[PDB]
């Protein structure tokens, strides 16, 4: 006998569902169908008893906004509970800084986010923490590459910008074998795509600016942990480090969530369409993008990719880095030259001039392509002129 | 050409226009979104300069929301656009604008409830003769047209009915009459129906609806098909006071970038959910476009483009009663609530919600019946929506 | 036995209280010491029968963080209700649209603001409403030129630009033995230094673009109804018209009024210390400022202004236009040559340039001022320099 | 010089700072304020002219965050800024950047608490040893200095004891012995005491208390005094993420201008509060830098500038039991809550409230005592603050 404002008892809602209305419900105050903004540093306590009787008192350790943003996302990607942060480099930051001390080992993908593999790098190893930077397509790699001192394996996939895929599932045995607490960026992925906790992996990381956001709008980041126990690490050194989601910032994601399944689709299609159009080009020397054959991991993401093969696509120019760069200089609108990606607006870079970076796959004239949602037909011709051009 | 520039010559297909048009990156640095002139005033370089950077004052003019007013005319292929704090206020522009005392108005009878309450209860003070007619056939407006007729002011789909209006027939018709014709196209979206490519001389949107899509700001626009037009408007707007914030702008500007996706993805909901409406037995009538049943399929092809809506309506079997009953258990997700055409699925009874207010023998003539459910379908799975009326349906 | 969160019983708060604390509570559902910022468009309802039980159905119609800000405005100013508006000029136009019809009369002082006259006379007459503008510096010319089809007195105190004053409670007197609607337009004046509503006005309209916000950061109007029957007027047309204030306009103008009274007590002893200055300078021809002594209503002023005499002032160059437009063109920062008044920044115009426009008192090269916050010093060294340009 | 130019070879005063340093019309548009750069990325013109235009991605830098950054570098009087999401990302950012394992870093022990917390539940951890001594004596400073001593971290006025630190003094030892100064400001605020004038290396500041002053925003800044120090900050906040965002930067451009005002009014009232418990019976001890009893006014009257703050404490008799009767008994215009320098004026009792975490002994050797009540003084009418204290005081 349920009424309006309730949910069917034993249903489960389905996917695009818990991204429309995931985690958030009408305001009981005044039945506000949107989460009101909570703009305020500090929430008035009833009494010295009922201190946090009503869940918050300051919102650099909590925010309602940014509560109702986490329990959607926890909800998205299937994980006990989620921290937001300001970004998600914060949020890979606080993962390094929370479960990793002097003496610990981390294996990262060698060809991680190149934030991830700087931040690694050239501040926590600082602190006699040993990065080790290995090829995560073969999972027994990860198996070898383990020590003793080994506390965090972190996967990425697809990764920025190489697209090169880790088996989750693999990886995920591995390190619940070995003891070994798995973290996956999944930023590329989207959960719409792939749940690295659904695969076993213990924490995710999301870069929200991404695809969560997916409109260029903000900056955001997203630890999504599977236990209880991770959660409450990661909350407390929240609040520690002070790299909270602002609840505009949340608000913001919590609009742009509810079209994620469509965008993306949208994305996916058009970005099949277009490696499609350009391993066909006789300027275009190579084409990486996981949903056309002859993908060099294609079984791997026909096994882990759901729905869609996703919006990021690269390719090399015939000529070389000169070749590369005149087309750069002449892709026109509605093609945007700038960084970032997952937005509508689609996007290109050259991340070798935006050694050490080709044993990675960025090579000469090595372009990262974010595609929107524009007409593909518009992308197709701005990218024909471009290679013409080049 | 190098990078920034649009290929010249060419033009953006419609879904670019939705993402891109009438927005470039920042030329101070390179925003690919335009920032938000969340100021009053813009100073002025000099007493001579007056105005060389074209802004002054927020009331009259804005760059944000004119970012927006380029995408919104762009996207509706109409010389200028104007936009306002609500749709109501576009609507009370045009009133405003280009009716004086003694001028007569032709008004669709199954109007938006705000737009009949506001010619009916303000405007007509003005000595300003509003007439209700049957839009459905254009020989209705074509002989109602008064030498004193200077605004005929069509809405399709209808709300809540969603009867259709021949607008490329009206706008015929109003053009040989030499009248204004204003059509509220809230209810199709440019991506099904743009009647200014019909020959409506004004359009007016309610932003708050499809534009926004995520049931967070209000705003209207009034899209004019010529510069007259559009300088009268701007003028009264800026006499009006009734101009959109920045902020809602902004908000505009991100959400119409989804609009095409999110109407296909709506409209095929739709049509399931009218397809399995048509085939419940506790339903007295289905109402959507794209069902066989619909009475002006023919006019319906004719005029929506790509899909056939997100708006759907439909009459219970059991009268006013059966029909509360249905709202009072309605489950989620949908949202027992007023505003339409949002990500989230809302379904409203007007008779006792929009419409408690008003007798019941007009309510009727007005086309909306006892039972009568108005239904904005959004983006969710379109099993849950069904479960839900399922069992909404089952506890009428 | 009152505890945390109740105010003290047969307390009438102070008025800096007021400012700070009226109108607002802390959040019941999270104690959030600021109003959540309600930034959705519709409200669901619990049932049929509870409709607009939770008394919100539709922003146009009604929004609660508006309505917080519409209690704290009819607090501040002394009123039954108030009602915000998206700017000033909708709260004026909603004033004409709700109490003038064809054939009525209404007296407005013909020093009002450009924007009230030029919508009375190019809009609202055409709806055979006549407007008649006459000097309201004598109360005794608005009993005059009252006719029995005069419906509204429509004053303005002080005036824009010519700082004229008009006598609210000796016009508000007549307007009530007349029986005719008193309106006051008292942006100029801020609550903080006269509330009309307390001298007998029937309404008060209010720009909260200019000292409300006093941040050069929003549009806002605000209708102030001393009855319950003009606030429900006032309620019915605005939602008629859809020119209803925003939630975030609403949450920046609650933000801003804490700070009125320190703004505008700032504003005024800048403008007093600025307008002694001028009146002293060789340059400048005549100097208007209800605070300095040679204002021709001083009583006037010394009996209607409470605390300050206000940050508006206005002058004029030796030498016509020209001297006129070469000190504007010469005025350096920290003052802005713009429009708009009221704001922290300090503002300088010439609506001259910027016959019918002599009579008002707009005279040649007549400069309006708004003084800001900054440093006094800095202000008058500004005018100084740009008057030996001149 | 024309319109729109500050006047060459001079400085704009304090309040003029505060009301448009670092700010300029908008070039673009003459916008008085800066638009909100609500964007991430920032479209390029070509390869060779990569980031001709200043930016590219909002985490590195933001055009909003960058105007707020010059106003706060020119307020605070440092060669550059660094704004981050709180006042603690600041602080961890300083932490991060300048402390490497078996370093040594000096802080006060009477520290805000989530300093005291993250230097010693975290970079501990880090094999960083963090000592926390009394700053109230420079030459407890001098003495403790390591041959590993890379930073000292004062905090003056600390929270909540309100004890001072000799900047000036303290600063020449860190100079002597060549070891950063860092300096948090929060309590003061640049308006009362700028560190960077007293030769302190770095000031850090929560932004969320006084810069807001509206229990607004959260934010923090390092204001740093010279090109190597910032870059090195700048550098770390890009690897860590933690940069403010532009609506947070509006929001305290918007705040930052009545700062001078606010902190006077807050300050007044502070006094005239501080001299009214110093006097009520139910009252052991007031600690307000304004007042005779305080034992620091040597320093006070010599590092204090213009007022001597909005913050106060006071003890009550009758231990930590009075003290809550009390808190659950102070009625509004006051709010029992945390966060502190707003227009609203706040009361809160660490011992039960803030630190009913910790034990009591190290709590009374960090000199809060059981009674003891830390005191945001608002900008209400001190009337109704002292009138709602003396009832308080009343129910203790
Ligand atoms: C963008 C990105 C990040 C960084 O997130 P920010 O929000 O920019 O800090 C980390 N990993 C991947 C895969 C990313 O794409
Ligand atoms: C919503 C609507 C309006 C009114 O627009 P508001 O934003 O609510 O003021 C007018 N006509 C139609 C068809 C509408 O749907
Ligand atoms: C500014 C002003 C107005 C107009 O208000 P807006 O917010 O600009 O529409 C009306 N009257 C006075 C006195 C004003 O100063
Ligand atoms: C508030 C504060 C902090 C922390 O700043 P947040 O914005 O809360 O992260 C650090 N030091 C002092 C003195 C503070 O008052
Ligand atoms: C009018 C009243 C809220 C609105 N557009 C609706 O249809 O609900
Ligand atoms: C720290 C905890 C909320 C904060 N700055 C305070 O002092 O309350």
């Amino acid at each position: 006998g349920v009424k309006a404002g309730d949910w069917l008892p034993g249903f489960t809602p389905r996917e695009e569902t818990v991204y429309v209305h995931g985690g958030v419900e009408p305001d009981p105050l005044t039945g506000a169908i949107l989460p009101p903004i909570y703009q305020n540093t500090t929430f008035v306590q009833e009494s010295v008893e009922n201190y946090l009787s009503k869940g918050f008192s300051y919102s650099r350790t909590s925010n309602p906004t940014v509560l109702s943003l986490e329990k959607k996302i926890a909800e998205i990607e299937g994980g006990f509970g989620a921290c937001c942060f300001a970004t998600g480099m914060a949020a890979t930051v606080t993962i390094f800084s929370a479960f990793l001390a002097p003496g610990d080992h981390c294996l990262v993908t060698n060809c991680s986010y190149g934030g991830t593999n700087r931040c690694a790098r050239l501040h926590f190893s600082k602190y006699n923490i040993d990065f080790e930077f290995i090829d995560f397509r073969d999972p027994t790699n990860v198996e070898k590459a383990i020590r003793p001192q080994t506390k965090v394996v972190f996967s990425e996939s697809p990764c920025n910008p190489t697209l090169y895929l880790a088996d989750i599932e693999a990886i995920s045995q591995i390190c619940k074998e070995k003891k070994v607490l798995h973290v996956c960026d999944s930023t590329f992925a989207t959960p719409y795509m792939m749940r690295p906790l659904d695969l076993g992996a213990d924490i995710v990381v999301q870069s929200t600016t991404k695809y969560y956001d997916g409109h260029n709008c903000t900056l955001g980041g997203a630890v999504i942990s599977s236990t209880k126990e991770i959660h409450d690490k990661v909350f407390f050194l929240r609040n520690v480090m002070g790299n909270i989601m602002s609840a505009q910032t949340a608000f913001y994601t919590l609009l742009t969530l509810k079209t994620l399944p469509i965008r993306v689709e949208k994305q996916s299609a058009n970005a099949q369409k277009i490696a499609e159009f350009l391993s066909k080009h006789h300027k275009v020397e190579h084409v990486i993008y996981p949903g056309i054959p002859s993908f060099p991991q294609k079984e791997l993401a026909l096994k882990q990719h759901k729905n869609v093969h996703g919006g990021m696509l690269a390719f090399e120019v015939k000529g070389g880095t000169e070749a590369g760069i005149r087309m750069m200089n002449h892709v026109p609108r509605p093609w945007s030259l700038c960084e970032n990606l997952g937005a509508c607006e689609s996007i290109i870079t050259c991340p070798a001039v935006f050694e050490d970076r080709l044993k990675v796959g960025i090579t000469d004239g090595f372009i990262r392509v974010s595609v929107g949602i524009e007409d593909v037909n518009d992308l197709i011709d701005g990218l024909d002129y471009a290679l013409s051009k080049a």
